[PDB]
């Protein structure tokens, strides 16, 4: 079979551009890459969150370290989501936060701390889960740095920033190692007979063939929903919010400092972002236009930060839930053209990536063999849908219940099997999925993390958070006093490394001046 | 001269109907009527959207109360129409709507509010002018009633209803009244020499005279155009749509509410409506055949809802103009043997029953002194040519530029002087008409609302919605800071209004459940 030698991608967002720059570098020879995008429709860029895999998975296979990206497109800081008010009735007099932080928590004798946490919990103790098992959430409460001065990471760590910055850094990158770009706008798209994508044609007349064509047109899936009518499942009975108002808010870096973190602010019918960078947060209220208006929204959201009637607003809208399958035929969807899922745990550049290397591992000829693009499909599948369900489960497992929008969300989703027996373990007391690995075995090993994506830990980040915890502890601890013991001494080791990045930290403020101002 | 005595109607629709039930009222003494209708030709009856009018003119005049009809044609409520993707190339990711609501914009020191949102809106405010300058729109997007829970009345509103329930509703009430009601056909009309009609001759072998015929035939004009030869001014010149695809969409009320507004949703080349109701939705996708097939148009209309090779469709056809004159001789053309412009603002009842208003304020003897018909023809030309205009610049002031139909609506249409004259006050940033009155008092003035149809908020509701704006803010509010702070107190009113309103009203599902399920 002959090889894929012609490849066109359409769009010109982080997801083309990521799609781009991957394919060049992956397809080391015998690839021509063309990418078009029109310079009449807008990016997607709402100052972005990202996980550490964008380093391991993406920068890292071009050759790109991250001080030399991170600068470029103003990057920032991420060590964690912080959420604020999802627990009960917020209440302005009671500090309702908790961290979901990055990195595995350890075990003890098999048993993560976790459980042994929460033993000591049935016996009275009275600290919040994360803040136990985990060494770095009262620095980032202190608002510090994830690396000492000299650069020597401290935590698990990503990042936030523009996206638009990002776009341009690879369309740099891509053009410097030969992808053709070409500034225009396809508006038909011919198929053959047999439904594969012949040609794209273009406003200034161009006709545009390629053996692989990849779709990142964005939510309007160009080549796959509209031209191979590729259906769409729609998942709004699962997850409710379909909108969003955003903007980006000057920040008194010098008095307040940058969070290390992004922020999950739950609102009445939905709940607020917040991102961190230099001089701004980005910020977005995404709600459920079910339950709320977009003008009360925009009304709830100005509120929430002190706005004025003279801010400017980015009203989005977007459907919750993916293709029936990313890759039908010559065409892979790769980024909003594919799937959609609200960042409330920043999964979307995570897609774009995650789906280029299962692209690449699961790479055509021209013959398209449909075995390959059916792996290809699961894959992507399974990411999203395990993806959509642990978001989800920061959704129906609340104890909210003061708004309609919340008490749908009680009891109103449709739940997976897959995440109803979870649940199902989580509150028999049983640990999710454990891995041995420190964190930068886990964040080196993306054939392991792909598949496990979600582990113990982040799922008791979120449940413990949100006050949902399992009926008891592991019947196994009562047989076990010298694991509680050792477990103990586990609890101290964390303490002392929290109380040691306290003073030796900088100010995530005056590490990210340092860097670049 | 002898009074009108005998009057036949030709024509079972809406149109026929209408003028049946008008005439019995309006003619309390000396007044036979008989309506032929053929049980062979269909009515046209899509969904319709209608507006506050339709009460005031028509159903008052009948003595119907609203709570009486309504019901009886599962109508439902109607406080606006919604434009969406009317603005720019449509984007999946943008949330693009606006409304044009019913009434009047309140004046602050003999200007309209509209033009000091647009002094605010040069100094960077961000709201939306509907949103600014009306109570009601937050409401209609959480999908609120009108009216309280108890019925009263909190927006000014029309009503969404099956036309065939209408005129079967008017059917009984005419006959009841002393109608004559003949099933059959009229198939020939003889002249007198003088051009007057003498006698109908239907399929059944009956004679019909009369003093008076109120051709309401439908699009054939079967009196009007084919028996008096009164040309149609095609008016495809002004507009470019001739034709629609219709058809019911059932709506899941419970979970997703009904929609107390008619959408008009902009498509590549014409705009589909959406009419709701109790359980289903009316759409139409109204289409130029010089732009798309019917065969595209269909195929775009099932795509837009998601609609299966197995719904069943409505392929309408239409001509756009009007008759030269609506009443020759001894025949009065009522509805669609009159005239036709597309529903993008509601006005075919509204010809219909401000057509029978007219008729009745020019209502002649049997001696057809010119001079009246002429009046009423004059009636007619300005109503119509007035709407039409409106209807056109929803088209001409488009900054949609992404298909050949919006281009030739942005380039290709012929402008009246009259419609030019007004975007160009408009655009010199001079109020158009506006009311002292309020909305009660407008809709309770029909000889002022039938000649003062389109006010200044209606006008910029479509303008401002559709993104074109004033070159600049009324000259005389540079000396006016008193005036300018006046109009911010009024903004905050309806602010306030807005407020109540959202935690008010019934949602609109609940409030029609209540009346009737
Ligand atoms: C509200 C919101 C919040 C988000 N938050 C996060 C977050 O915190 N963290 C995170 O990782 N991700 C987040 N995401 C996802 C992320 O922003 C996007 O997935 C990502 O930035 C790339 O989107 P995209 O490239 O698929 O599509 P887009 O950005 O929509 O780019 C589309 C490209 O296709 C081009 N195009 C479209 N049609 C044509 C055509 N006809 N001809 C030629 N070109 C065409 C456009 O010009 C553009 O270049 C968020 C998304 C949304 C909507
Ligand atoms: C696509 C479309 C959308 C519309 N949307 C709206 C809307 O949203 N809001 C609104 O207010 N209006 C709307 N209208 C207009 C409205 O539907 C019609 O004007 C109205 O319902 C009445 O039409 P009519 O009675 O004049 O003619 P028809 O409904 O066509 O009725 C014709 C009658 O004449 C009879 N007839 C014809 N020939 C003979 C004959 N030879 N002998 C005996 N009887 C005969 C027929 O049997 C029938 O009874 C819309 C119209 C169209 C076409
Ligand atoms: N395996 C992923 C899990 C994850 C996705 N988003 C996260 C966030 Cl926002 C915080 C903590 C962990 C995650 C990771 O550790 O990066
Ligand atoms: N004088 C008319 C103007 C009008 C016709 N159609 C409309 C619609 Cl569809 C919305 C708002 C106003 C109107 C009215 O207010 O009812
Ligand atoms: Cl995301
Ligand atoms: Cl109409």
């Amino acid at each position: 079979n002959k090889p894929i030698k012609n490849i066109v991608i359409v769009g010109g967002g982080t997801a083309g551009w990521m799609a781009a720059s991957y394919l060049v570098r992956a397809l080391q020879q015998q690839a021509n890459i063309t990418l078009i995008e029109s310079a009449a429709i807008p990016r997607i860029g709402v100052g972005e969150a990202t996980i550490p895999s964008l380093q391991k998975v993406f920068f890292d296979f071009l050759g790109i370290p991250e001080r030399e990206w991170m600068p470029q497109v103003n990057g920032a800081f991420k060590a964690a989501i912080k959420f604020v008010n999802w627990r009960k009735s917020p209440d302005p007099s009671r500090d309702d936060h908790f961290y979901h932080l990055f990195g595995n928590v350890p075990n003890c004798d098999g048993v993560p701390l976790t459980h042994y946490w929460l033993r000591k919990r049935e016996q009275g103790f009275q600290q919040p889960m994360e803040y136990a098992c985990y060494p770095q959430p009262g620095a980032l409460d202190g608002k510090l740095a994830p690396c000492l001065s000299d650069g020597t990471r401290q935590m698990s760590h990503a990042w936030h920033f523009d996206a638009h910055l990002v776009a341009d850094f690879l369309k740099r990158w891509a053009v410097e190692r030969g992808v053709n770009r070409v500034v225009d706008e396809v508006v038909d798209v011919r198929l053959n007979n047999r439904g594969y994508i012949s040609n794209l044609l273009t406003k200034e007349g161009r006709t545009l063939e390629a053996d692989l064509f990849i779709d990142c047109s964005g939510m309007r899936g160009l080549l796959i929903n509209q031209a191979l009518k590729e259906p769409f499942i729609d998942m709004s009975d699962y997850l409710l919010c379909d909108s969003a108002v955003a903007s980006a808010v000057p920040n008194d870096d010098a008095r307040d400092g940058v969070e290390p973190y992004t922020s999950s602010i739950a609102m009445n019918s939905g709940w607020t972002w917040k991102i961190p960078m230099l001089g701004r947060f980005g910020s977005g209220y995404v709600f459920s236009s079910h339950f709320t208006s977009r003008d009360q929204a925009t009304a709830d959201f100005l509120k929430l930060w002190g706005l004025s009637d003279n801010q400017p607003l980015n009203q989005i809208k977007f459907r919750v839930g993916r293709n029936k399958r990313a890759w039908v035929n010559n065409c892979v969807s790769i980024g909003l053209s594919s799937c959609f899922l609200e960042p409330l745990e920043s999964t979307g550049i995570y897609f774009i990536y995650a789906a280029l290397y299962q692209l690449v591992k699961h790479f055509p000829d021209t013959s398209f063999d449909p075995r390959l693009s059916d792996a290809f499909n699961a894959e992507i599948v399974h990411m999203f849908d395990d993806c959509r369900d642990f978001v989800q489960a920061h959704y129906f497992t609340t104890s909210r219940d003061d708004t309609p929008f919340w008490l749908a969300n009680r009891h109103d989703l449709r739940l997976s099997d897959a995440i109803k027996e979870k649940v199902q373990r989580y509150k028999a007391g049983l640990p999710l999925t454990t891995t041995s690995f420190d964190d930068s075995t886990y964040y080196e090993t993306f054939d392991y993390e792909f598949k496990n994506f979600w582990l113990n830990g982040n799922y008791y980040c979120i449940f413990a958070g949100l006050g949902m915890l399992p009926d008891r502890s592991l019947p196994l601890l009562q047989h076990r006093p010298e694991s509680i013991e050792k477990a103990e001494a586990m609890f101290a080791s964390i303490r002392r490394e929290a109380e040691r990045l306290r003073t030796s930290l900088p100010t995530n403020y005056d590490y990210l001046r340092s860097l670049r101002d």
